[PDB]
């Protein structure tokens, strides 16, 4: 169900912080690529876990 991987950071849009987990906008659609990545859906509201590296972000897909 819930998975967990990369995903391309210029796809995603950095929602404020606040309470709880950091969380992402997905802008477009992406289905993942290659095993470490996972797949969105333009509008899905995504929890980020990591954003250290520019070009890939791991967030959680519910």
């Amino acid at each position: 169900m819930d998975r967990q991987g990369f995903v391309p950071a210029a796809y995603v849009k950095k929602l404020d912080s606040g309470t709880g987990k950091e969380l992402v906008l997905a802008l477009y659609d992406y289905q993942e690529k290659s095993p470490r990545e996972v797949t969105m859906k333009k509008g899905d509201i995504l929890t980020l876990l990591n954003s250290t590296n520019k070009d890939w972000w791991k967030v959680e897909v519910n």
